């Protein structure tokens, strides 16, 4: 097949809130295969900072960190298969554990995706709550898999405990975080790793004398953890 190889900037989409079907504004990145086959889908969930109201002019915050800052920056490498969503959270603290439900319900309604190959992840508000997501949400979840920085999900194993351990889990934190303690993904981490198998895959990368922003290095693979080939080995 022939195939768009344009930076990544060149497939990405503003929707802003109310020109479509979902609860959120977002940004819409589209790899260069979409349509040939159903895609991978991640949805990423942005931290507190670039919460807004979802407006075109309110979605530009969105843009700050994760992987729609390296798409916006033609970062993103053009191998990589995933329909990227980046939905913006109104409101004063983190996404609800059904607004990130209903919005993975939109997404999979209205792309051409690979529903074996839907990929959660967020940092710090966006992170906590993915996991309070998976805490409310565990037995009828669509994902494959998720990737979690700088949040905190001892609520959601201290509920599930190894039934938590079906869903495969790369957590992320830095372990001088003053703002999100570290042992939000240490303790769950290591809870769903010490899970009898069988189990999902279930992985902790603790960055020693990192604060707060732990998620820069994760998406940008500077710090050599590479979260989407792992993503893509998971399935369901
Ligand atoms: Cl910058
Ligand atoms: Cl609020
Ligand atoms: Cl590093």
């Amino acid at each position: 097949a022939m195939v768009d190889d344009r930076p990544s900037s060149a497939r990405l989409s503003v929707r802003a809130l109310d020109t479509t079907e979902a609860g959120n504004g977002f940004w819409e990145y589209l790899p260069p295969r979409y349509g040939a086959e159903p895609a991978p889908l991640m949805v990423f969930w942005h931290g507190i900072g670039e919460n807004g109201d979802g407006s075109e002019a309110a979605l530009d915050k969105v843009l700050a960190n994760g992987p729609p800052r390296y798409i916006e920056r033609d970062e993103w490498s053009n191998e990589r298969p995933f329909v990227v969503l980046s939905p913006q959270h109104a409101g004063g603290g983190c996404p609800s554990a059904d607004e990130i439900r209903d919005f993975l319900a939109f997404a999979v309604d209205t792309y051409e995706v690979d529903e074996s190959r839907i990929y959660l992840t967020g940092l710090s508000c966006g992170a906590i709550g993915s996991w309070n997501y998976l805490r409310a949400h565990l037995d009828t979840t669509p994902i494959a898999a998720a990737v979690l920085i700088a949040g905190n999900g001892r609520p959601a194993f201290n509920d599930h405990g190894c039934d938590l351990a079906q869903v495969p889990i790369w957590g992320f934190h830095g372990d001088a975080d003053p703002t999100v303690a570290p042992a939000g993904t240490i303790e769950p981490m290591n809870g769903l790793i010490a899970c009898a198998q069988p189990r999902a895959d279930q992985q902790l990368t603790v960055y020693e004398g990192v604060g707060h922003d732990s998620w820069s290095r994760t998406y940008s693979l500077s710090a050599g953890h590479d979260i989407y080939a792992w993503l893509l080995s998971q399935s369901r």
